[PDB]
């Protein structure tokens, strides 16, 4: 690893993923990243509810880091003095020392640099895990995805090549916002004051909200995902704490690695797939119809009532072969 | 599609499935179906609890529609003037326009006809999804299965032929019945009056009941499923809203497509499989022993306390090789 | 079966598994086991909470029984007169008579002997299932694993041999301990007195505790699992009632049968896998780094708050290639 070339990557905010190659002729590199932790109060719904949040790089989820199998990930993790809590990082893509958590314990005003070999292909959760407060830091927003692509790109069950033309990254967050005796959500002046009440809600195992990328409606309106008929999209879906069941309304998972590990053959033609709490999964879909799709958790209560739903706006020409309105709604004859 | 022969299918009520071929020499057809929506109050347990229900064809689940890969499904959806709500249909087996929901919005007194290409094999959920009230219509009973068989029938992982001699369809429904201050379930005079209280219960994510085919004990007693030793049964299991884990007590899933998509290899020898909320799965089993089996959700609280369990009564000759009582219960020597 | 040699196996307490061969030259045998039911009050957490528990062989989970495909399992099940309840056993690995439950109904002071053919490879749940009180007996602790190894040992997806050097068995138990009006957990003088209040908690679907092997911290401290760099461990994980998502922190599932059935190809490189309620799954991992790992349910609330977490202490030499601390935590420059 000390023999290898280094490259530095500039991360981009979700739902985008930083530019990268799929299949590559390049040999292994030490790939350098930096992330800066930001604790902040965030508004998470349409009625002004707040979360005392904790983030990698100021976003929920943290940005997606992309490397190739055999690369080394070298992350500089910075915890500014403006934060109140200690933090670290646990990469599910890494081997040893609790995913790196034991080697990256950073108090406010500190930083650390971790290297690990990305020797396994797939999408992998990374998350903060400070001793004694692991679930709180995770549910407050400290998670994201490391994608380790096979050096020769994605493959179908027969070993045929697969690709995407655009990648989107979706972090789904089960949130545990306490209420006061009046039945309204509590607003806390500081992160520390949210702790005890939040642990109580967590223990009920019932989320108050479940959101994609930090807020109800985050991936809707001006912020909807986009694509065009004929384009293949990769949808990366991470859930660091709780199970979810992604579904594309009007579409499918053409090829899905629901457990998120690319050396395994994908399943095809899925209506709904399953992302285990503590994992990231990946689905490919090639659009065949224009229009606005929903991409959601298909516990429809969790989607429509709690917030786990987004939109994809797709340009192109309608295909009557695939679907046709034979008779529009009209009075019963 | 406008070049193809049409066939008309008469649907049958669950747990049966309408007559159909598995492997077929027939070429693609436009296959015509009709369904009529019925809103109605239904008794869902042994103590007289009622649900303000919403159904396709008067049953929970709606009937199963069976076609072959490459067929076109052409459904006439009728919403009689006797109903209070608008409805539509979203086929997970279809491509575009939110599964067809955008093209089938029917007010009471209206009907519509949708065609789509069944270009993907598997069992697929269909459900109502009216804008702004999706989860309510789904949990109140508006879902069923479309089965798209491969034109050459089912195949094992080695591409060997598989078949069933009888098919049963099981819709599992997580119900959200409100209680009054006395702790008894509420009875509502109309469907609209159930709405607000039901949304409140839904948001708790805790079902009051979880039932197969519309009621506790629906598939028991005179209404138990039946088979004989040597017969292979297909068990189609749909859950449009919530995860379930089917299990056959005293049996197995000989071949299971838990994600329900037939172009993927099935798993064998399963004790319990997993149906993701928002999907239908399929299991084959060949009976080897006579007797009464239970078929249930193996969260045993959900099965025995909440209602997610049925029976299969199986005729035939007992096999001592497979199982033998060496010593009957007797005092400890 | 009446032609075959008999062998008698002495069971060992979890987390160990009794000595056995993987690949074997031996032909089919009738393999004889005995288990004795013990009802007892157990302390399940650090603050003195008790469970009115029910066990096979005095442990949660019951011991793991290991045979080979084609063997016959012959179990003598003893219910001493010191117990208050009737019991039986349902083997998911068996065919007929509700898994054997119908043939093993034992009142206190009775015993029975059941034989069945272990004709399917995999890890399979066994559990008590007395008519009318199935979920209570299961959640109070009456479950364990039967492992049926293929006669030629484990195989990867290409049919290559796989093995483990040490096997551990983990039973995960969702517990439903009632509270009194003071908010403290209730202590019951007898098993029967716990029943009504416990059913009420069960029906909420919210566990008060979720524990590995009978208690918070059961697999920690002096009781941590152990291994060494270079050693391959099999981790058997059973959950007879509720879904879980195992994860090894700092490690992976090198080869995983999450549905637990060895005739299916395993998945590789898993971060987190899924054990369906009512099943046992199996994961292989070869340690590459020394240190203390956590093995946990990756709903991190369920793990850290409710108790579903253990430790593995691993001896050996650190590998800087796999992971290196480039810069230790230090002030931001
Ligand atoms: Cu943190
Ligand atoms: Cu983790
Ligand atoms: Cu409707
Ligand atoms: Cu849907
Ligand atoms: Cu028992
Ligand atoms: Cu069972
Ligand atoms: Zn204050
Ligand atoms: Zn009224
Ligand atoms: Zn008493």
């Amino acid at each position: 690893a000390d023999k290898l070339p280094h490259t530095k990557v500039t991360l981009v905010a979700p739902p985008q993923v930083h530019p990268h190659e799929q299949a590559t002729k390049s040999g292994p590199k030490v790939v350098e990243f930096t992330m800066t932790i930001e604790e902040k109060k965030m508004v998470i719904d349409d009625k002004g509810t707040t979360l005392q949040a904790m983030t990698f790089n100021g976003s929920m989820p943290g940005p997606t880091l992309v490397v190739h199998e055999g690369d080394y990930v070298q992350l500089t993790l910075v915890n500014p003095a403006t934060n109140a809590m200690p933090h670290n990082v646990d990469f599910h893509g890494a081997t040893g020392a609790l995913g790196g958590a034991k080697l990256t314990n950073v108090n406010p005003g500190e930083q650390a640099t971790l290297r690990f070999k990305a020797d396994r292909s797939g999408t992998f959760v990374y998350h903060c895990a400070p001793e004694g407060m692991v679930p709180w830091h995770v549910v407050s927003g400290m998670s994201g995805t490391l994608m380790v692509l096979p050096r020769d790109g994605l493959k179908d069950p027969q070993g045929k090549p697969l690709h995407y033309d655009r990648a989107y990254t979706i972090g789904e967050f089960d949130l545990y916002i306490p209420k006061g005796p009046d039945g309204k959500y509590k607003d806390y002046a500081t992160l520390a004051e949210s702790y005890g009440d939040t642990v109580q809600v967590m223990r009920t195992l019932t989320p108050s909200h479940i959101v994609f990328n930090g807020k109800v409606g985050a991936l809707t309106g001006a912020n909807a995902l986009t694509a065009k008929v004929g384009e293949t999209v990769l949808l990366i879906h991470s859930q660091a704490n709780r199970d979810t069941r992604p579904h594309l309304i009007g579409g499918h998972g053409d090829w899905v690695w629901e457990t998120g590990k690319f050396a395994n053959p994908p399943q095809r033609d899925l209506e709904t797939w399953f992302i285990r709490g503590g994992s990231a999964g990946a689905a490919l879909y090639t659009f065949k119809q224009p229009g606005v799709y929903a991409y959601l958790n298909h516990n429809l209560i969790e989607a429509f009532e709690l917030g786990a739903a987004g939109h994809i706006k797709v340009e192109g020409k309608w295909n009557d072969d695939l679907m046709k309105q034979i008779k529009a709604p009209a009075p019963i004859p």
